[PDB]
């Protein structure tokens, strides 16, 4: 029964080279994705470029963090199994919901529809159903219907009506 | 020494068997990871969805692009012990900083105020405390207290004043 | 000669020592990433922490899904062949393109040009150039240069017209 162990020794030696080849392939593949994703470099010297998912602990406690320095994004929302992209590089396009603001700069503003009612052209035009002023008004031209007056009415230029009664 | 080399044979063989078992289990687990999570190999550039960073040379030089054809995200600020999510996937959640704009289409616009003030409502309404105009006007109603008729005026409808100077 | 096969067993033993070294090293690394980034363990129901691209089966077929607990992204557009620092997400700023709107809140609004030709301020003023109103107007203090008065006008206050024609 000597014949057994040596055949075994072979059943071993023969399997080791092939396993070595497989593990070498795996190690090379890890060398690939490591420079891709898992650089396994523990430092803040290169901003941890690539990708990182640090479950970092402070004196506060465990706090999650995900670090990527490459934007290169093109997203789609999955809600209801939907397939709508949202970040074409032309500065977002889904819709603007309720937004708080303190600085805006826009030439064109539209009320809505084949025709907007109250609009704000870059030319400075404005259509409205009201103009309430609690202060100064400097008007230049005008085609006006009713001007109800009961307070100071002093004139420096010209006035020419059709009927003047009083 | 009698059995030492012989026993090493079976010890090896058994250790290889178990080592191969754990390797097969783990390798199947990896086979499961890139199958769904990102991809691997040298997959062509047709759809290549999943997590992947590639450093391709350009005219300027390297380009480490990071591709994500994927879905809803939510992120928080980890700043030195901060825990407040800000833009967590609710369709432009909180607010915009200094922003330039081009065009819009909106029913309702306000100011934003505690004991508060002016707004641009869907129905043209505006209480603008200083409505300076340097061009044409088409008014169909108005109540003017202190009239400063500066240049040549005219009336098509009628004027009727209790007072008169001239 | 024969001593090669006997030597073969102990050579295999040393080779297994080396392979066990490397393999348990790698497995320990992956186990470290498991709660960090690998997420080898299952999630169950809704609990989820970390990363993973799950292409779940649905009655309609494929449903890829991605989930991030918390992150902070950099700013490089697809912009192949160009470096584009866009969407830094600093100070909650992205830059907005053409878009609709439903609800707005902005005390400060500009004309979308080098100066603000028409401006909205927390003071509530408006230096426009045309404001036509088909409804109510309440202008307290104002001047009128080239105006035609197309409907009724009544004064209960003082009247100091420059001239009267009729």
């Amino acid at each position: 029964e000597l014949l057994e162990k040596v055949e075994l020794t072979e059943d071993n030696a023969s399997r080791l080279e092939e396993f070595s080849k497989e593990w070498k392939d795996a190690s090379d593949k890890w060398n690939a994705m490591a420079a891709v994703k898992a650089e396994q470099t523990k430092d803040g010297k290169h901003y941890v470029a690539g990708i990182g998912l640090s479950m970092e602990d402070t004196e506060e406690g465990k706090l999650s963090q995900f670090l990527v320095a490459a934007n290169r994004i093109a997203a789609i929302d999955p809600a209801n199994g939907n397939e709508t992209p949202m970040f074409v590089a032309q500065g977002n396009q889904i819709f603007m919901n309720d937004v708080f603001l303190k600085r805006l700069t826009a030439p064109t503003i539209t009320s809505g529809g084949n025709p907007p009612a109250f609009s704000l052209t870059p030319d400075g035009k404005l259509t409205a159903k009201n103009a309430d002023i609690s202060g100064s008004v400097n008007a230049n031209s005008g085609t006006l219907s009713n001007v109800t007056i009961a307070e100071n009415c002093t004139i420096n230029g010209t006035l020419r009506a059709e009927k003047i009664v009083g």
